DNA sequence: TGGAGTACAAGTGTGAGGAAAAGTAGTTGGGACGAAAGCAGTTGAA
């Protein structure tokens, strides 16, 4: 079950955790050169609740 | 100066033992990209 979660990035639970939404949790490791790769690893992201947003603040 | 009993061995049927590497007997491990807008016929009660 915890490969699964690593395998989609759908989050599955029955609490639901503080988190706002429920996919999209985990990435591809992509290797088409090292800047690519080693920039997987200072990436943050606000969250894809926002995504949807018209407001631009 | 013949017979009555008799242990030592030559000699004859019954089954019972011996073994192994093939198979099979019960437990446990393990298999499984969507929280969009002004708007309109029906339809709320006045």
């Amino acid at each position: 079950k915890m490969q699964y979660f690593l395998s989609t990035g759908n989050l599955v639970s029955q609490s639901g955790l503080d988190l706002q939404q429920v996919s999209g949790y985990t990435v591809v490791a992509e290797k088409i050169n090292f800047y690519r790769f080693i920039s997987h690893f200072r990436m943050v992201h606000r969250g894809s609740f926002f995504a949807q947003l018209k407001t631009t603040t």
